[PDB]
């Protein structure tokens, strides 16, 4: 993939949180994720796709990938999804949205979903 | 997992686009996704991942997954992930809130963005 | 406005609560909300904006509104913005999507805020 | 209001858009926008809503404001709503996140809302 290695590794955002990704050359994304807040303790498998063939015309390359926040140590009953651009040169980065869905109730399904913004950078 | 019977199979939403997914004991999600909207032609790949061991209390069961829009066929330059929680029964439902990422220049990147909700039947 | 008669009036949505809203010809969203779910007791204020000239090629109206969830009875701490468009015809509907932000301390910010989506009928 | 004079004046926001407001007594939000990016020129009306009565925990006051992109100049034939919270000191900040939603026809409104974020400052 044109940015395989460029998104591949460590990558940090603005709550202190680590991801860390295997770019595939097929545009998949697989690795783990340690948040720094929340219900949350240790890494989590995380899995999602990249454009491996993005636009040439300095455009960013979009991706998204998620987490369910489970694991041996914890289980929150909630998934995040992170959808974003990861965007090349010497200060790169990766600019998401995402969406945190927790499982709720029918009477309490209208405040399941949280939404925010992260970005990550290589330090 | 406990719903990995509930999840595995083919599910419809209310625009036409035909969702099928492969839940695995581990919290795996695979499959394909093909759009009945957008620019989209045929099955792209899919990843994601759901709560293995959700609450016995009658709450949903957390899970999300994306899509990057590139196949054979086409490449949007895009990704979509969906973030929801499955709701087992007669009526089984998947309940989504969606983000959908273009890659942008930087001076467009404000406008990189879509939000939207899809609802997923197993009819 | 094309649709100042179309907007004003009582609406409901899929949760039961009723909105009440008059639309000026300039663009004003005047009116209360009573929310059947959540912090939230009686009538709050509210205010917004509509397109007061919109498109004539079958293309919604695009408005939207804010609650702050503060009256003489509760003080939820947290607002609600509906961003949205208005459908006319004999099945009106306004279809919107919500964020509800939450006054939160710095540390807890990053949860701060609920996104979700409304249906409003007039029945 | 608590923070009637904290919200009052001018805000800029990471865009270089520019943010005119008065905050009421009761609760008000009324001013101007001006966006630096998309289908806009000078200004147009807002209105909103605050917590005027916000918690004394160190917590932000909950807000939300609309413009509809209509003016004398130019009708893009959408509405963006911000959802967020002022936070006080002497590195004031309005943070929120938006949804902005065009008119149309009912086979594109899938694709009708764009959702992002900004950060206000007084400088
Ligand atoms: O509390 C939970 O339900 C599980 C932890 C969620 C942590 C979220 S995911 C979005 C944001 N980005 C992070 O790095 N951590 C928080
Ligand atoms: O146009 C694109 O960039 C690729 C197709 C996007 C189709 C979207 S994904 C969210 C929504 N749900 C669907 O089933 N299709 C649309
Ligand atoms: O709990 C709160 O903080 C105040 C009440 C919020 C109720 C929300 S607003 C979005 C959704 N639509 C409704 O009609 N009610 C809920
Ligand atoms: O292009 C349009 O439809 C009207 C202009 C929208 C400008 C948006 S609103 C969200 C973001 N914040 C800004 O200051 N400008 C953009």
């Amino acid at each position: 993939g044109r940015d395989e290695a460029g998104i591949t590794g460590t990558w940090y955002n603005q709550l202190g949180s680590t991801f860390i990704v295997t770019a595939g050359a097929d545009g998949a994304l697989t690795g783990t994720y340690e948040s720094a807040v929340g219900n949350a303790e240790s890494r989590y498998v995380l899995t999602g796709r990249y454009d491996s063939a993005p636009a040439t015309d300095g455009s960013g390359t979009a991706l998204g990938w998620t987490v369910a926040w489970k694991n041996n140590y914890r289980n929150a009953h909630s998934a995040t999804t992170w959808s974003g651009q990861y965007v090349g040169g010497a200060q790169a980065r990766i600019n998401t949205q995402w969406l945190l869905t927790y499982g709720t109730t029918e009477a309490n399904a209208w405040a399941s979903t949280l939404v925010g913004h992260d970005t990550f950078t290589k330090v």
